[PDB]
């Protein structure tokens, strides 16, 4: 009665099937009846009217129409939503449909494979500004329908990611693809609708509780190539899936299906799922900030959080303990292998050496301050393992040095102590910035070492005052 508790039951029994094998004559029990419920609730037929009289377009809307379209499998989610003010419940029961299968038939999903090819009964979403100046129970309504049907697809996209058939592949892609866009449309309407949120258990707090939380095998996406929409999986399903891989990571290393992973495993299949097929992807990047606006404002983003995440996934706590250290062997084996490969048994300084003269030479294809300061910090955490003090210094002024097209204070203060502390005297470095610190006023009413702006000599202040009494 409760979809709440329903909801709960589902995804409690979802975690069972998940973690404990148990007695497959309980599963075949249990599965006969969440089948065909599930084929009976909400999987109707494909005739292109639904019942009830809608204020609204209703049609049979986001198939891949690769499909069979005069079949009988559809999705009737509007008239049940309508109907409703068993809607809320359909994520984690498919959850449970998908897990029950696989332990069954040994992950064989013959008798589902034709729910990702089906149109679901929609209004015509992809406008909410004609419609605009309205702004009734219609959004609310709008909002909570695209929101379950991205949680949907997302958990479609979880079934099917492990999946090695290739046109399904191609199918999973279409979805992505049908993923972001209603992603844009979502955010949109909440833009425009200010405070009508709906909590079903402002873009930050959707983000990362109020959504599915997706799996890890789901970045089994990550292993196909970039198709570039802008030089000739596309730029934007990237940045979904390293914003995602990346907001795990953070919260992990320094939430339920992560939390119940254990640190150690996590790190453990990141150097799989990251290294092999990313550096492909960081090539092609320093390949195009080697030569319109939204294409270089999302790749700009997906650089900056790949810097990040080998960041955070090096700067790992547990590479002080020596068990996980032989992990970190195979790793600096990809990063000094992703220029020459045949150099096997090499020391450990060597693989260091390697890996930073791999990094060190896309200090050239950053386009924005956060990318370079992630950069630096990973090349700070890798070269403190072994002079190199130098290397540090020289790329923090380099970086300092650069034009920069804005940059916050507190970003620019971990670059001044990070350049300060490894540069080889510190008191002529600041005899030399404090005869910069003159020319600021002198020339710009921008100095003579920019990122120095009458804004930023505050901090520039404050950090060498710092630096002077340590």
């Amino acid at each position: 009665q409760s979809p709440q508790a329903s909801a709960l039951y589902y995804d409690e029994f979802a975690n069972l099937i998940q973690h404990e094998k148990l007695d497959p004559k309980a599963l075949e029990w249990v599965g006969h009846t969440i089948c065909n419920d599930f084929q009976d609730a909400f999987v109707v037929d494909s005739c292109v009217v639904p019942e009830g009289d809608f204020p609204f377009p209703v049609k049979a809307l986001y198939g891949l129409e690769e499909y069979d379209t005069q079949d009988g499998i559809a999705i009737n989610l509007l008239p049940l939503l309508f109907s409703q003010d068993s809607p809320l419940c359909l994520a984690p029961y498919f959850r449970l449909l998908r897990l029950c299968v696989e332990r069954q038939h040994n992950g064989n999903l013959e008798e589902i494979d034709g729910l990702l090819d089906c149109p679901i009964f929609l209004t015509d979403l992809e406008p909410g500004e004609k419609l605009e100046s309205m702004s009734a129970k219609e959004r609310s309504f709008m909002c909570s329908l695209i929101f379950l049907t991205l949680n949907w697809f997302r958990e479609i996209v979880n079934a099917f990611c492990q999946e090695t058939s290739p046109e399904m592949k191609g199918k999973v892609l279409t979805r992505l693809k049908h993923i972001v866009e209603l992603q844009i449309i979502l955010e949109k309407y909440l833009a425009v609708t200010p405070d009508y949120v709906p909590p079903l258990g402002l873009l930050l707090h959707n983000s990362h509780a109020f959504f599915r939380e997706l799996d890890i095998e789901v970045f089994s996406i990550l292993h196909c190539g970039l198709v570039t929409k802008f030089i000739l999986l596309g730029p934007p399903e990237l940045l979904f899936l390293l914003e995602d891989l990346s907001q795990k990571l953070e919260s992990m290393l320094t939430f339920s299906h992560l939390q119940q992973r254990s640190a150690q495993e996590i790190v453990h299949c990141v150097f799989q799922l990251l290294t092999p097929m990313c550096n492909h992807l960081e090539n092609i990047h320093n390949y195009f900030q080697c030569l319109k606006v939204q294409e270089y404002h999302i790749m700009s983003s997906c650089y900056q959080r790949l810097l990040q995440i080998f960041h955070g996934l090096f700067a790992w706590s547990g590479f002080s303990q020596p068990e996980n250290q032989n992990l970190l062997y195979s790793a600096l084996h990809v990063l000094s292998s992703r220029l020459k490969q045949g150099e096997h048994s090499q020391p450990l300084e060597e693989l260091l050496s390697q890996s930073v003269h791999y990094l060190q030479n896309f200090h050239q294809s950053i386009p924005s301050f956060q990318c370079a300061l992630y950069l630096i910090r990973l090349l700070m955490v890798i070269l403190e393992k072994s002079q190199n003090k130098e290397k540090i210094a020289s790329l923090a002024r380099q970086f300092l040095c650069r034009v920069w097209p804005n940059i916050s204070n507190d970003q620019l203060h971990a670059l001044l102590c990070i350049y300060l502390e490894h540069t080889e005297s510190i008191l002529k470095a600041i005899e030399e910035i404090a005869g910069v610190g003159v020319p600021e006023l002198i020339n710009s009413p921008s100095s003579t070492f920019p990122t120095l702006t009458r804004h930023t000599f505050v901090v520039f202040f404050r950090v060498m005052m710092a630096e002077l009494e340590k």
